[PDB]
Parts: structure tokens; C-alpha cells; sequence
């Protein structure tokens, strides 16, 4: 069964027939779309089939299918399951499925680099200040003084559920947030409850609006620790205009490394809980939504005031217009301070390159358009008018409940 | 199967029990999401008329009375006998109503009680559709104070005799394509200009000619009329501050009219059915204006503002694109011609949301089309989860005449 996507600006039809190696549902049924909606211990049984999947998947991609080496790799696999219940990924296996995760990841935009990818393999860590040593290499090889490179810590997987390590960070590097008595908010409101287990955790909260946070790392189901990231480990940006010098004086910055810290990891049916990876940021993700949304910095007021704008009326488009300074701010700030950052232009450009090349060597490329598409000036992106098939294949990222929801407190 | 919905922005989570009605197939499966496609007999028809007029005598509460079961039985008698029936002019009214209701690509929803429905299904020419539409045009613009109309002709019948508006919209600027090999005028309409050309027209080759309306009727081969020029009201384009502006030529109508799709009530197939309500001014331009296959300005535009077009990573197409829209809107707004800018309009749907969840259990909506193209995140429909179904009845697709029509 074949699948046409189309380009409503080119015209160039695609087809897809990857769509036939998903195996995990939608949300969506015949009768209903889901599209939109933000989030729609494994038996011996189930094991097999997910590792024999993933071995063939990687065998095939090695050239190697049906070989005495693909043979004996399965029967392995099928004997350490049937004695352990579980099974040891070969390196050259994880660094294979932590690539694929990537590229099988529908809403990121930035696949075209998904064949570069550092992994390291933290699986022999045993403790918290285990895995903290493991992230601050981690951080410090992905900044590289600006050149950013995109890079992946995979500590150990799930066992029995009760043993997990976990990162309770959501991105490795994020500011506070403090919700004061009078309603409003100090710091990044996105991150308020997290910053206050880390205060109930015994962290001291400088009370900033820019505090970078401690991690809160969890090793073997163990209670979590705190960490503070070395300082001169974390890359910021201060945040100026080329042409207004009053934008400086707003005070803001913005840290370089993008890091997600709170996905799940699938490959082969094994689950790695703690897998913090990284690459660079889109600019639109600061200047757009982590300055704009008004659950977030919410500056559009402050800027539009500062620019004279006519406020009394929204069709002035004042907002739309604060909006794109501050973006052209934070592209301008990131590219003087030689710290790496892509334009939606560029970016959501090269996307679709990558999605062709895609369709033609690999049968597809799953998107998720209401992701992909930039949350400024949509249309006059490629993406906008591009088709696309949203679809779950493995390996992959995975949605995970926080782990302050789940975490049996040991005391 | 009860669904949450949940705004990102505000946390308010809303309960939708409505989709459980839902009737039509949406192109997705558990497999594969097909959110951003944009194209995804007697025993038919009674249960489909049943449907409707369940639904209908529902509204004013006269479900399971004496009338509602009489007329199931009028109805159901008159399928049997002629393979059709007709609508009272009241299920008429309120099963156009309804489509706009259900229109999940539509984000000017809240108004969609406030609709003038001219029936006419007493038309049998192209001329009397002529008649029917000029009527609809210059009620619809009302001097530039628009008022939502639709004008409904016959239904199908043995689909051999149908109704079209070959017209993808009432009011559309010409596309030529030139020896020199670019394209004049508006590139989207390129294809019907040629049939108009090929049935007869007197193209004047100029970049903003409105087209003719080819009209078909009882199945026939469509005819040409041009609408009086005085009933397509035109706004000419400039900036509030760029005086520099009014010299790009630029200029569009004040009535959006679709009047390619088809309405079904009741199982009953309207497929001359065009309406009108009003712009979004992103619709011009953003789309209209910016699009790559359209009229594609940015670039010129971009030129007489003096930005640095040497990198893509100085956002020029994103200043020149608000400084666009500034001007759509504030022509259309000193003209006195109904306009709404995207954020009111997107603002008005997640109030009608609201509406429609606790008076109705749900809203169907296509957060695709609903997200305007641009400054999407921005505006309060970027944060809003949406279910996405089909309920009729409905505005729906249709393949264009052309490819249907045999002559
Ligand atoms: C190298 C440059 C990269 C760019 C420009 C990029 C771009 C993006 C953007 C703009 C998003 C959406 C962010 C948001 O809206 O919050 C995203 C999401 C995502 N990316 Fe990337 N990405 C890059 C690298 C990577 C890497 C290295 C990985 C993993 C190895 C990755 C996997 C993912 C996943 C799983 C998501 C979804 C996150 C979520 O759903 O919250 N990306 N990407
Ligand atoms: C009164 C003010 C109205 C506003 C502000 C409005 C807004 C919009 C917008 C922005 C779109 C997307 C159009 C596009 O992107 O091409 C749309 C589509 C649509 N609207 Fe409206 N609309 C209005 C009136 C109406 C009326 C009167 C009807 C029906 C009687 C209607 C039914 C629809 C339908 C069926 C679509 C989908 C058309 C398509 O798929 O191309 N709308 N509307
Ligand atoms: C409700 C809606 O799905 C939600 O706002 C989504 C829309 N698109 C997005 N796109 C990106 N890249 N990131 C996001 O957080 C979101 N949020
Ligand atoms: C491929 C994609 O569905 C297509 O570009 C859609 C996106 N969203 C849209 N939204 C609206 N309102 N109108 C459109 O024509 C489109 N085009
Ligand atoms: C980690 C791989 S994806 C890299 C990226 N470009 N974005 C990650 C999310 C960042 C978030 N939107 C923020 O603005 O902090
Ligand atoms: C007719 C009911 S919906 C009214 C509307 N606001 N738009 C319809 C489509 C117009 C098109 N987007 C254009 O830019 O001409
Ligand atoms: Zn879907």
C-alpha cells in the first residue's frame, strides 16, 4: 500500500510506503483526528519479537541480513532472555538505535543531522554523582566553546521498573522559575514546580530570573541528589538588537545548549529511562515561544513599548511586529557570539531536503506538521505548504510521566 | 471515547462527547495521521434524512412529537415514491446553518448563526443563476459592510443534471501564463482562465482582472456572464507610514465567496451552494500576497524597505511579511470594508469553543487550517488542542466541473 503526500507549492508528489514498518498507534481512529493534541516492565513474551525487529533492522543496515553472525546475534539475544529476562545491547547497537531514535523522531525538525550524532555509553554508572560526572562531559563536549555538537548520554536501561534512572530535569540546562505571593512570577514560569523540589531538595535559590538550575539526578531508583552544573560549563548568550541599543538593556540571555533530559529511549524493545541528548537550538524556539508565549517570559509587551508601537489595537500588529525584532535580536546575539543556532528559514529549508532524500533512500520520513511548521510567519516556510505522514516507528523517543508523580520515596 | 482537550497556555481542559455523533471517515487511521492532507439509492438516503431531521426537530425541541413523526413518515413516503425528497424551507435554513457549524476548517465560526440563506431552488438557467448571484454579491458587500450569505440552487438528482459554479470562488483575479514564461495575474486560476478563454472570454491580460462567472444549470454546458462592475467591490493597497506603498499596484475584492464546494443535508447533495462571509486579513496577505505560487511580493517588497537580503538569518521576508499585512488590514480598515485581523479572529474561535463545548459538547476543529499562517504561536489557537471529525451536515470538496462535464 502506497501513500501520496503532496507540496502545494511545487507541486512534487511523494510516496510513501515506510508507513508499513509502524507498528505503535496514532491516537487517531477512521472517525477521529488527534493530530493536535500534545501527548495522545516488559514480558519475555513481548521481549523477542521487539529484539529480533530491531536485530534485523540493524542487520540489513550493516548488510548483513541472514548471516551466520545475524544468526548467532538472535540466538544470543534469545538465550540471554530466557535466562536474564532482559538483554545487553552490543555498543555499535546503541549507538545504531540512539541514531534511529533520531531520525524516527517526527517532531524534530532537525533530522537532517541525524547521522551525526555522539553517543556515549553510560552504562556502567552506578550512582547519582555518577551520572553527574557523566553530564557534565556531556555538556561540556556538546558546547565545545560555541561550536555546538549534537551528542547523546545513555545510562543504564530498565530493569524491573523499581530501579530506573531518571534525570528529573527536563532539559539539562534551564532557568528557575518562583511564583511569588503577589501571582506573578520571577524566572521562567515553564519551571516553577520543578524549581521548587529543588528548593524542598535543599537547594539555595538565588531568586534571579535567569538561576540556571541544579540537576536532580536519580541513580538505580535510588532517592534523587542535587548538582550544580561547573558555571564555566554553561554557555549563555545575552540577548542584543543590531540596531536598537535599548534591546541590551531588557536584561535578557538565553543559555546555548538545548538539552532534553526527560525522554525515554526505546530500542529493541529495551527501555533506557535516562538518555539526555542534545543539539543546537532553531531561533524561533527562544525568540519566539520561550520569550513570547505568555506563560513563558512574555516580553511582547515590554518590547512593543519600547519600539513606540500603536498598542490601542490589535490590527496595528504590533505584536507581530515586536515579534520578529526579537528574533532578528536573537539570532544577531547567538551569531556575534559565534555560538551555533539556525534560522527557521534554513532550517525548516533543509528539512524538506532531508524529507525528499528520505522518501527516495528509505521509503519515507515521518513529520508531524503542527511541530515542524515555526510558530512565526508559518507560510512563507516550505514546510507550511508540505504534506506530511505522521507515523511511530521504532527505535524512538517516548513521553514518560514526570518521576515526582511515579518515585516510590525511599526516605 | 469521552476525549480531553487541553489549552497549553491556560490549562482550562474541556470534555468532548460530541465526535461520538460523528459520522464521515477522516483519512487517519491508528497507523498513520493524516492531519495535513489537504484532500484526505433510496436505501442510502432515508437513514441519512432520518439523521437530519432527528437532529432538526432535536433543535426546537420537538423531539419524538407528533410533527416530527409525521414528517419522518412524509419524508420516508416521498423517498420510497420519487428516490428524493425536499426540504421545508426551515430544515433548509437550518441545515446551512449547521454545515458552517461544522466547518472544522473554518476559524470565523462564532457568527455562524448569523447567516442570510437565499433558496433558490425555483432557478432552471444559467441566467436566473446569474440573477441569483449578482442578488447574493451585492447583499453580501452591503457597501463594504459585509453580512454572511448563501445562495442555494437545486439539488442533484440523477447527477446528470447538476447545478456548478465553475468559479472556485465568485470574485477571482485572472492568471495568464506569457511568452516570456512567467505568469501574469494570479497563478491559482490560470486553468479556469483558459476555459474561459476556450468558452469565449475577452480576457483584458491585465494583472487584477475580475473573471467571468461560468455558470451551469440543469446539467447543461456552463455559460459566461460578467458580474456588473459596480457590485465587485475593490480595495486599492497602501501602507500607514510607507508612502511608497500604492506604487507596487496592488489591489483585492472585499468578498470572499467560495463557490467551488458542496452541501450536504440530510443526504441531499447541493452542489451549487456559494457563500461568502468575510477576510481574515492574513488570507490576503500572507497567502494571497506572499505565497511562492501566488502573487509572491515579498522579494519587491522587501527591495523598496532596504533590508539586508543577502542572509535568510537577518528574518527580511518576516519584516517585510508583518509590514504586508499592516497595509491589508489598514486599507481595508479606512475604507470601511470588513476585515478581521488575526489575532481578534483566532481570539472570537476559542471563545466560541467555549461555547460550543458546554452547549454542545464539542467543536470540531482542524488546528492545521485554524493556526493562521502566521505568527501562529502568537495567537491563543496555536496553544489549543483540537479534535478534529466530521459531522454533517457539510461543506465538502468536490472534483472541479471540467473533469466531470461532458459537453
Ligand atoms: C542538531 C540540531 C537540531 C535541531 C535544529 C533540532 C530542532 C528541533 C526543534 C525545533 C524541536 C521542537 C522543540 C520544541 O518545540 O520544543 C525538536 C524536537 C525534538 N528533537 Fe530535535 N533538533 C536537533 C537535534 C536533535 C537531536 C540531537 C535529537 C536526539 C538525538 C533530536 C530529537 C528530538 C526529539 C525526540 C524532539 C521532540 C521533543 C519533544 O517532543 O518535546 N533533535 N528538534
Ligand atoms: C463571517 C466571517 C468568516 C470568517 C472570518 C471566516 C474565516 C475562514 C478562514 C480563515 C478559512 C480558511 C480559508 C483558507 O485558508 O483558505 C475559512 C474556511 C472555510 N469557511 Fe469560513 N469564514 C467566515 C464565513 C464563513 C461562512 C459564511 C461559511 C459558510 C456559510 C464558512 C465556511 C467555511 C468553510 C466550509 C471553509 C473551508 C473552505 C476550504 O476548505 O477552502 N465561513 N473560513
Ligand atoms: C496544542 C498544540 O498541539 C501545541 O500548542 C503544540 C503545537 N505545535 C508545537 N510545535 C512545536 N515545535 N513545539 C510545541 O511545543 C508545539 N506545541
Ligand atoms: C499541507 C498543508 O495542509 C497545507 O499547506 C495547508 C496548511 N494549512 C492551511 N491553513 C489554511 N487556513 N489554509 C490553507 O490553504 C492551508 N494549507
Ligand atoms: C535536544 C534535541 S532537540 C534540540 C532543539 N533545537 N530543541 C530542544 C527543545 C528546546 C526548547 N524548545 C527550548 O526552547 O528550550
Ligand atoms: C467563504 C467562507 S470563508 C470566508 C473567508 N474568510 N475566506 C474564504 C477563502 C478566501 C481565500 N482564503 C482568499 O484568500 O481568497
Ligand atoms: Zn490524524
Amino acid at each position: 500500500r502506497f501513500l501520496k503526500v503532496k507540496n502545494w507549492e511545487t507541486d512534487v508528489v511523494l510516496t510513501d510506503t515506510l508507513h508499513l514498518k509502524s507498528t505503535l498507534e496514532t491516537g487517531c481512529t477512521e472517525h477521529i483526528c488527534m493530530g493536535s493534541i500534545m501527548l495522545p516492565v516488559r514480558t519475555k513474551d513481548q521481549l523477542f519479537p521487539l529484539a529480533k525487529e530491531f536485530l534485523d533492522q540493524y542487520y540489513s543496515s550493516i548488510k548483513r541480513f541472514g548471516s551466520k553472525a545475524h544468526m548467532d546475534r538472535l540466538e544470543e539475544v534469545n538465550k540471554e532472555i530466557e535466562s536474564t529476562s532482559t538483554y545487553q545491547l552490543k555498543d555499535t547497537e546503541l549507538i545504531y538505535g540512539a541514531k534511529h531514535a533520531w531520525r524516527n523522531a517526527s517532531r524534530c525538525v532537525g533530522r537532517i543531522q541525524w547521522s551525526k550524532l555522539q553517543v556515549f555509553d553510560a552504562r556502567d554508572c552506578t550512582t547519582a554523582h555518577g551520572m553527574f560526572n557523566y553530564i557534565c562531559n556531556h555538556v561540556k563536549y556538546a558546547t565545545n566553546k560555541g561550536n555546538l555538537r549534537s551528542a547523546i548520554t545513555i545510562f543504564p536501561q530498565r530493569t524491573d521498573g523499581k530501579h530506573d534512572f531518571r534525570v528529573w530535569n527536563s532539559q539539562l540546562i534551564r532557568y528557575a522559575g518562583y511564583k511569588q505571593p503577589d501571582g506573578s512570577t520571577l524566572g521562567d514560569p515553564a519551571n516553577v514546580q520543578f524549581t521548587e523540589i529543588c528548593i524542598q531538595q535543599g537547594w539555595k535559590a538565588p531568586r534571579g530570573r535567569f538561576d540556571v538550575l541544579p540537576l536532580l539526578l536519580q541513580a538505580n531508583g535510588n532517592d534523587p541528589e542535587l548538582f550544580q552544573i561547573p558555571p564555566e560549563l554553561v554557555l549563555e548568550v545575552p540577548i542584543r538588537h543590531p540596531k536598537f541599543d535599548w534591546f541590551k538593556d531588557l536584561g535578557l540571555k538565553w543559555y546555548g545548549l538545548p538539552a532534553v533530559s526527560n525522554m525515554l529511549l526505546e530500542i529493541g524493545g529495551l527501555e533506557f529511562s535516562a538518555c539526555p541528548f542534545s543539539g543546537w537550538y532553531m531561533g524561533t524556539e527562544i525568540g519566539v515561544r520561550d520569550y513570547c508565549d505568555n506563560s513563558r517570559y512574555n516580553i511582547l509587551e515590554e518590547v512593543a513599548k519600547k519600539m513606540d508601537l500603536d498598542m490601542r489595537k490589535t490590527s496595528s500588529l504590533w505584536k507581530d511586529q515586536a515579534l520578529v525584532e526579537i528574533n532578528i535580536a536573537v539570532l544577531y546575539s547567538f551569531q556575534s557570539d559565534k555560538v551555533t543556532i539556525v534560522d527557521h528559514h534554513s532550517a525548516t529549508e533543509s528539512f524538506i531536503k532531508h524529507m525528499e532524500n528520505e522518501y527516495r533512500c528509505r521509503g519515507g520520513c515521518p513529520a508531524d506538521w503542527v511541530w515542524i511548521v515555526p510558530p512565526m510567519s508559518g507560510s512563507i516556510t516550505p514546510v507550511f505548504h508540505q504534506e506530511m505522514l505522521n507515523y511511530r516507528l521504532t527505535p524512538s523517543f517516548e513521553y514518560q510521566p514526570d518521576p515526582w508523580n511515579t518515585h516510590v520515596w525511599k526516605g
